């Protein structure tokens, strides 16, 4: 019986999308997606876990954390989102974004977390948790 | 200066959906949506007004309120949601659920309520939602 727990995406979902999509150096500026991130607080208050996940490339080659740092950054001090757990691809993975969540989500996530619901705004993402048995709400079209 | 509210949808979302659609009369046998009701109840304490609103007929030719009826007992008995104002589709009128649900919206809600989110499950009505700048979230496929 593992504590219970909800997945926020960052981009699109958290955080709104002003910048280049992969053009990260600027990511520390994103605009907070307001009733999304009033969402997280909420279920944190209720007692869920909130775990956050991104496709977003965790560095560069010579600083291989330097998103996963930005990111971090951005969700607790502007967006001020009470994370217990942050999960991003790493560095050169060139993968999709729900092969690599979905990989997070079985050997970082699934062993220590009932996650009963996922929060994100691409469809592809989307339909990856539906089918492996999470609930998901897409909270935005995606394009 | 209108109060904040959140708009559920009824079928696939505050409501599962072992029954046929357009079967009204079993309706009121419908199994709660869990995290979306919850949803509701949360919102309604942080001091969202609920807005229910559902493409349901109203009712029959006989009865021009009888499913609304069922739908609301449901609402506010079986799924325990503190809705503030209950809007469905008028008996006889058999447009699409987007083209209803909008002009609900314009006639009966916008008026009132500065409405923050509309959580819903077809696409066709996510996505008018999203056109007329309503943000939704959509919780399940549609
Ligand atoms: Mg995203
Ligand atoms: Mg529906």
């Amino acid at each position: 019986s593992k504590p219970k727990a909800v997945i926020f995406d960052v981009d699109g979902t958290l955080a709104k999308m002003g910048r280049g999509p992969y053009d990260l150096e600027k990511c520390d500026t994103d605009v907070i997606n307001p009733m999304v991130v009033e969402l997280s607080k909420m279920y944190a208050l209720m007692g869920y876990q909130i775990v956050v996940v991104s496709g977003r490339e965790s560095g560069t080659k010579e600083d291989p954390t330097k998103y996963y740092r930005m990111t971090r950054k951005w969700v607790e001090d502007i967006a001020g989102v009470p994370l217990v757990m942050q999960c991003q691809r790493e560095q050169g993975d060139t993968r999709k974004d729900d092969v690599v969540k979905e990989e997070i989500f079985w050997k970082h996530i699934a062993p220590h977390f009932d996650v009963k619901l996922a929060i994100d705004d691409r469809t592809q993402v989307v339909e990856m948790w539906r089918r492996i048995g999470v609930e998901c709400w897409q909270v935005a079209s995606g394009d």
